Protein backbone atom coordinates (compact mmCIF):
# COMPACT_ATOMS: atom_id res chain seq x y z
CA UNK A 1 0.00 0.00 0.00
CA UNK A 2 2.98 2.40 -0.75
CA UNK A 3 1.62 3.97 -3.56
CA UNK A 4 4.80 3.91 -5.74
CA UNK A 5 4.30 1.58 -8.78
CA UNK A 6 4.78 -1.95 -10.29
CA UNK A 7 7.61 -3.91 -12.31
CA UNK A 8 7.37 -6.27 -14.45
CA UNK A 9 10.23 -8.41 -15.46
CA UNK A 10 11.57 -11.91 -16.55
CA UNK A 11 14.30 -14.35 -15.06
CA UNK A 12 15.90 -17.16 -16.43
CA UNK A 13 18.37 -19.33 -15.52
CA UNK A 14 20.52 -22.13 -17.41
CA UNK A 15 22.69 -24.14 -14.74
CA UNK A 16 25.53 -25.27 -17.32
CA UNK A 17 26.36 -22.18 -18.59
CA UNK A 18 25.57 -20.43 -15.03
CA UNK A 19 23.80 -17.87 -16.81
CA UNK A 20 21.31 -15.77 -15.11
CA UNK A 21 18.81 -13.39 -17.60
CA UNK A 22 16.49 -10.65 -16.02
CA UNK A 23 14.55 -9.05 -19.09
CA UNK A 24 13.32 -5.58 -17.73
CA UNK A 25 9.48 -5.13 -19.53
CA UNK A 26 7.94 -2.40 -18.51
CA UNK A 27 6.60 -0.66 -15.10
CA UNK A 28 3.42 1.01 -14.30
CA UNK A 29 1.37 3.41 -12.07
CA UNK A 30 4.62 4.96 -11.36
CA UNK A 31 5.31 7.60 -8.32
CA UNK A 32 5.47 11.37 -9.88
CA UNK A 33 8.83 12.43 -9.26
CA UNK A 34 9.25 16.14 -10.66
CA UNK A 35 7.09 19.31 -10.38
CA UNK A 36 5.61 18.52 -14.01
CA UNK A 37 3.35 15.77 -12.69
CA UNK A 38 5.39 13.05 -14.59
CA UNK A 39 9.09 11.02 -14.21
CA UNK A 40 11.54 9.75 -16.02
CA UNK A 41 12.03 6.40 -15.12
CA UNK A 42 15.30 4.14 -15.26
CA UNK A 43 15.75 0.59 -14.08
CA UNK A 44 18.57 -0.36 -12.19
CA UNK A 45 19.87 -4.06 -11.50
CA UNK A 46 22.01 -5.22 -8.63
CA UNK A 47 22.96 -8.26 -8.15
CA UNK A 48 24.07 -9.20 -4.87
CA UNK A 49 25.53 -12.02 -1.99
CA UNK A 50 25.68 -11.62 1.98
CA UNK A 51 24.90 -7.58 1.40
CA UNK A 52 27.48 -6.77 -0.81
CA UNK A 53 26.58 -5.50 -4.40
CA UNK A 54 28.60 -7.45 -6.68
CA UNK A 55 27.60 -6.46 -10.35
CA UNK A 56 25.29 -3.57 -11.97
CA UNK A 57 23.08 -3.04 -15.08
CA UNK A 58 20.90 -0.39 -16.14
CA UNK A 59 18.39 0.49 -18.62
CA UNK A 60 17.86 3.57 -20.55
CA UNK A 61 15.72 6.63 -19.50
CA UNK A 62 12.45 7.03 -20.99
CA UNK A 63 11.44 10.66 -20.50
CA UNK A 64 8.05 11.80 -19.09
CA UNK A 65 6.08 8.48 -18.52
CA UNK A 66 4.67 6.87 -15.47
CA UNK A 67 4.13 3.74 -17.45
CA UNK A 68 7.73 2.95 -19.76
CA UNK A 69 8.03 -0.09 -21.54
CA UNK A 70 11.86 -1.07 -21.61
CA UNK A 71 12.02 -4.49 -23.42
CA UNK A 72 15.76 -4.55 -22.38
CA UNK A 73 17.34 -7.85 -21.68
CA UNK A 74 20.42 -7.78 -19.26
CA UNK A 75 22.78 -10.78 -18.15
CA UNK A 76 24.71 -12.20 -14.96
CA UNK A 77 27.02 -15.07 -14.47
CA UNK A 78 26.26 -17.30 -11.34
CA UNK A 79 27.93 -20.92 -11.11
CA UNK A 80 24.58 -23.20 -9.97
CA UNK A 81 26.31 -24.06 -6.47
CA UNK A 82 25.61 -20.35 -5.46
CA UNK A 83 22.19 -19.64 -7.51
CA UNK A 84 20.44 -20.25 -4.39
CA UNK A 85 22.50 -17.43 -2.36
CA UNK A 86 22.59 -14.69 -4.30
CA UNK A 87 19.69 -11.73 -4.75
CA UNK A 88 18.60 -9.86 -7.92
CA UNK A 89 17.67 -6.42 -6.72
CA UNK A 90 15.97 -3.90 -9.27
CA UNK A 91 15.31 -0.62 -8.66
CA UNK A 92 13.08 2.05 -10.76
CA UNK A 93 14.41 5.47 -10.49
CA UNK A 94 14.02 9.11 -11.73
CA UNK A 95 16.51 10.80 -13.74
CA UNK A 96 17.43 14.24 -13.22
CA UNK A 97 20.11 16.21 -15.28
CA UNK A 98 20.66 17.78 -12.11
CA UNK A 99 20.74 16.35 -9.16
CA UNK A 100 20.69 12.29 -7.00
CA UNK A 101 18.68 10.42 -8.88
CA UNK A 102 16.05 9.09 -6.66
CA UNK A 103 14.84 6.01 -6.48
CA UNK A 104 10.58 5.74 -6.99
CA UNK A 105 10.80 2.11 -5.04
CA UNK A 106 12.65 -1.47 -5.61
CA UNK A 107 12.38 -5.10 -5.12
CA UNK A 108 14.38 -8.13 -4.60
CA UNK A 109 13.95 -12.02 -5.19
CA UNK A 110 16.25 -14.97 -4.30
CA UNK A 111 17.79 -15.35 -1.15
CA UNK A 112 15.90 -14.33 1.57
CA UNK A 113 13.11 -13.19 -0.73
CA UNK A 114 9.34 -13.54 0.09
CA UNK A 115 5.84 -13.89 -1.08
CA UNK A 116 5.55 -13.30 -4.83
CA UNK A 117 9.26 -12.15 -4.92
CA UNK A 118 9.88 -15.69 -3.52
CA UNK A 119 7.55 -17.17 -5.99
CA UNK A 120 9.20 -15.50 -9.22
CA UNK A 121 12.91 -16.62 -8.02
CA UNK A 122 11.19 -20.36 -6.92
CA UNK A 123 9.65 -20.28 -10.64
CA UNK A 124 13.10 -19.51 -12.29
CA UNK A 125 14.82 -22.33 -10.75
CA UNK A 126 11.88 -25.01 -11.46
CA UNK A 127 12.55 -24.14 -14.84
CA UNK A 128 15.58 -24.44 -16.33
CA UNK A 129 16.34 -22.35 -19.52
CA UNK A 130 12.61 -20.98 -19.66
CA UNK A 131 11.83 -17.06 -19.00
CA UNK A 132 9.14 -16.66 -16.58
CA UNK A 133 7.52 -13.01 -16.57
CA UNK A 134 6.08 -11.48 -13.32
CA UNK A 135 4.84 -7.89 -11.55
CA UNK A 136 6.31 -7.18 -8.43
CA UNK A 137 4.91 -4.19 -6.42
CA UNK A 138 7.65 -1.87 -5.88
CA UNK A 139 8.54 -1.12 -2.39
CA UNK A 140 10.28 1.54 -0.15
CA UNK A 141 14.26 1.41 -0.65
CA UNK A 142 14.51 2.14 3.36
CA UNK A 143 12.40 -0.91 3.58
CA UNK A 144 14.09 -2.86 1.03
CA UNK A 145 17.76 -2.20 1.85
CA UNK A 146 17.60 -3.11 5.35
CA UNK A 147 16.78 -6.40 4.71
CA UNK A 148 19.40 -6.87 2.33
CA UNK A 149 21.82 -5.01 4.49
CA1 LIG B 1 12.80 14.49 -9.90
CA1 LIG C 1 10.70 14.91 -17.00
CA1 LIG D 1 13.11 13.64 -13.50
Amino acid sequence: LEKLGDICFSLRYVPTAGKLTVVILEAKNLKKMDVGGLSDPYVKIHLMQNGKRLKKKKTTIKKNTLNPYYNESFSFEVPFEQIQKVQVVVTVLDYDKIGKNDAIGKVFVGYNSTGAELRHWSDMLANPRRPIAQWHTLQVEEEVDAMLA
